[PDB]
């Protein structure tokens, strides 16, 4: 009869730190002592993060804190979709959109759902038109409401409060991370240290026995949550678990990010992020109550540092000599194993890929799922590891595939950055997932282990592919074999423009229905 | 490219049938179909056990309701399979002999397994068990079917409401025949009687077309193979390898009957009974006034003879002039299903012995998956490569989780019962034993896709290896750190101990619905 794990470290105080303190403190609810370790470090701005809506669900729902709790407190905006800006067109990079075929270069990823037509994703009866020439629409405009409603900076909530879309949250992670520093230390009982780690002793089987700090404190736990960033204190440094870098599938390392203010009551406030195509990468725009937050994110193998200033302030407008700017070079991949013995890597501890669709925050509190679902016993069953450790790196290979497909697939070929990617080689899994996408089949096509497997799906592949231009081959196979559903789907287009007229019409904008929401 | 046009079905069983049923519904007259069925010697109608989405995923899909094709082909309920013998020695009888105070058998419903704050009900049973605070069985601590299937419940009130989810018991040669009928008459599909003689085949590789007996030629887009064990197209033709899977299962030859039944007598068993004999098993099948049955054995146990003599003195059938069907048959499945334009559907596509009721599924899950990686003329050939890791993977797990059955049972009192124990674990197998061991929930279940991928669940991995005597190593270590939820658990097997009394004592027999239903 082994024993229930009775003491917790976690160590590191941010985002990551913070998110294991709340969500393990809940899940146990005084089964366990949990102490946090966390370092006085430098600050950084807030240069935002943009997520998904099972921050909600799969979240702050698990914690018991409603959507208006927390989100007041944190100043958070609405995010309805990820805008696509000229990944399609050379040039240089600017905040506005060039012409493509007499209209913007802009393509989105709304978290909308595709309407299916006889259990057919609209998707594939869209494409079965431009392939016989009965359209030459965009793929977003044709089959989601949300685009034209977007363009116009609409809310995706009525003033009386009622949802006509998906959405998820753009925020400064400093103040969520302090809101759960608040929840987990007086509601939940984890004990907050500030103090710094220096040195870290295992034991004969290799497991962590004990963390020492600068002030000579002594701390020891059954399990170890390593939430230390990219240094991996716990994991890479004394476990000695190999990182695998990633960087034969993302040629991106680097970032220089800042926070802009912003005039809201002249402007509005966009219900999007914003991915901005760069000379040699691409910048990001998280809108939030009177300011944005942006960075650019590039490849020191194609700009220096220097070069992706100036790049970065030009089009902002910016004073390369005055505006505050944080720099990073940062490692893209994933540990070998995220769990060895008796020690968890969570959050950038663990993997890293760019942000460009909004997973920093997910991989956490998945992972965080995950840990809960495999939660050992002092036996620390071998198999809880191995199925946890499975479970994260596909996680994470999946969306490193995804994210990949964005730049292999755009057709500029303006600068050695943008034809660098393309002499990068798919995973064959990916590869796989294109042959099937060329071949008409609807990849992953629709409770959290569900969004967690399907996180990328027929919807998100045809945003983003048909989006930079790659389509199938041919229709898909089945529609020629009805008839019926393909003269009737005629309806189903109009009624996503009928939607898109009365929406436009009838919704606020977003930046009066936040006021509502605030005073 | 181009559309397919013409589809040709080469054999005309249960498979042939529900291939051209399926396949013509979806293509509503976008494609002419012709099957071609051969005379072929009669067998006695040994019965043949389902599962619940025959209806929900093949029968509503034609559009056909459940009384109207059950009222064609005489079929009886079923509510779950009930093993008999699995974990005491000695000889094939159709009696639970004794183990510890009660009758040796458990179940295997179909009914759904309740969950407790996210946790499945089998995680509580066995924290209890391990407590030392319950000795009862895992089916009858976690599920109200148990305790009426003892009874002979009928799973439907006699005003039709129906308390639990079941599946039917059916000759499948009416079930054949009843499809022959919709198919050619509502559907179009071309029945041809004749014999395939030659296959012809182009330079790729693909059918071009194949000549009968009576020098007839088909010619055709797409070439289905429903021509049972014989694989007249996949295997002889297109010369696709068959991978034999013996050494996961021993079981190779069957010996079967019809027994005549008086249900104003006995009853009607709501389950398929699944008997361990010395050498195999024996299924019981139960229709209306007779049963199926046969002894599944392997060979290299028993002769035929003595497989004819044990399965004979059991039912106290005469072994000299009782009708009986003897088959012997190959274990395992394809290479790949579907080669070049060339698809497997049924017994020339895979075979495993019918110990969970799986043969008649094989069939429409592997049409499912045709129809949606439906080709053009072009095939792409990512369609058949994701087609063949779906059936596959299908295939591969039946066959583990059927091998448990015979590798975790206790018994060691025949070479058979020990052999099985000397056959090794296929690797997915041994990881999913290992997570069960360690207290995971195997694909938690919750349309068939979610039904095709999480076939073998929690549920039905608790209901064997528990039933047979495999339970954890220790609690499922989340319970430890939920001592509200544990302690509130109390109510929920109170509920079903309600359940069980209150059903019990309400429910009609099995026969006495389905009298009334006629
Ligand atoms: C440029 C960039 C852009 C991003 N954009 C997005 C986005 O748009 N949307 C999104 O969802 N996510 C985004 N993310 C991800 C976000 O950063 C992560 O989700 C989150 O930060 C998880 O990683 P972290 O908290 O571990 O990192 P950190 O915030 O760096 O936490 C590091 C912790 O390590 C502790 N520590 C280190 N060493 C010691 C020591 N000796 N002793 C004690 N403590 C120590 C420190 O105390 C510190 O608190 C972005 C990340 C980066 C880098
Ligand atoms: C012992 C046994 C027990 C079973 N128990 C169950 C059960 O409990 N529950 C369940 O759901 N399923 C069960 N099944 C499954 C069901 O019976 C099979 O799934 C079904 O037979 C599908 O395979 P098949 O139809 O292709 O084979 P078959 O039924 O043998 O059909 C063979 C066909 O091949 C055709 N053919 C062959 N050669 C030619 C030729 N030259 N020219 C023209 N036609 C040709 C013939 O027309 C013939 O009809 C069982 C099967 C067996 C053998």
């Amino acid at each position: 009869m082994s024993g229930k794990i009775d003491k917790i470290l976690i160590v590191g105080g941010g985002t990551a730190g913070w998110m294991a303190a709340s969500y393990l403190g809940k899940a146990l609810q005084g089964t366990a002592d949990i102490t946090l370790l966390q370092a006085p470090d430098i600050p950084t701005l807030g240069v935002g993060e943009a997520t998904m809506p099972n921050l909600q669900t799969a979240f702050f729902d698990f914690l018991g804190i409603p959507e208006d709790e927390w989100m007041r407190e944190c100043n958070a905006s609405y995010k309805v979709a990820i805008k696509f800006i000229n990944w399609r067109t050379a040039g240089e990079g600017t905040s506005e959109a060039r012409e493509l075929d007499g209209g913007p270069d802009h393509f989105y990823h709304p978290f909308g759902l595709l309407k299916y037509h006889e259990q057919i994703p609209l998707s594939h009866y869209w494409f079965d038109r431009l392939y016989r020439g009965k359209t030459v629409e965009p793929f977003d405009y044709a089959c989601y409401k949300e685009p034209v409603i977007l363009d116009a900076n609409r809310s995706p909530r009525r003033l009386d409060g009622s949802k006509v879309t998906s959405y998820a949250w753009h925020f400064d992670a400093h103040l969520v991370a302090d809101f759960l520093r608040r929840f987990a230390t007086e509601k939940l009982g984890v004990r907050h240290v500030e103090d710094r780690v220096e040195h870290v002793q295992r034991d004969a089987n290799g497991n962590i026995e004990s963390v020492r700090t600068a002030t000579g404190r002594v701390f020891d736990a059954d399990l170890f949550v390593d939430c230390s960033g990219f240094r991996g204190l716990l994991i890479n440094k004394a476990m000695e678990e190999p990182f695998l870098d990633m960087s034969d599938h993302l040629l991106n390392d680097s970032a220089v990010a800042t926070q802009v203010p912003h005039d809201d009551d002249a402007n509005g406030v966009e219900p999007f992020t914003s991915a901005i195509a760069m000379k040699s990468g691409w910048t990001w725009k998280i809108p939030m109550l009177g300011r944005f937050g942006t960075g650019y994110v590039y490849s020191s193998r194609f700009a220096t540092e220097d070069e992706a200033v100036r790049e970065f302030c030009e089009m902002w407008h910016l004073d390369p000599e005055t505006q505050p700017l944080n720099r990073i070079r940062f490692r893209v991949g994933r540990n070998r194993r995220a769990w060895v013995g008796n020690c968890v890597s969570i959050g950038t501890s663990s993997c890293f890929v760019e942000p460009l669709e909004s997973t920093g925050i997910y991989f956490v509190y998945a992972a965080l799922y995950q840990l809960v679902k495999h939660f050992p016993d002092k036996s620390f069953n071998p198999v809880l590891t191995a199925r946890f450790n499975r479970e994260i790196e596909t996680m994470f290979d999946d969306t490193r595939d995804f994210i990949q497909a964005h730049f292999y697939f755009s057709p500029r070929t303006d600068t050695p950055f943008w034809r660098a990617n393309k002499e990068l080689r798919l995973a064959d899994g990916m590869q796989e997932k294109i042959d099937m996408y060329r071949a008409g089949m609807a990849i992953n096509a629709p409770n959290f282990e569900e969004e967690f497997r399907n996180l990328w799906n027929n919807s998100s592949y045809y945003c983003v592919l048909a989006g930079l231009g790659l389509v199938p081959d041919a229709p898909s196979p089945r529609l020629a074999h009805m008839p019926r559903a393909t003269e009737s789907v005629d309806e189903v287009f109009g009624a996503v423009k009928d939607q898109q007229r009365n929406l436009l019409e009838t919704l606020p904008s977003l930046h009066e229905f936040l006021r509502q929401q605030h005073g």
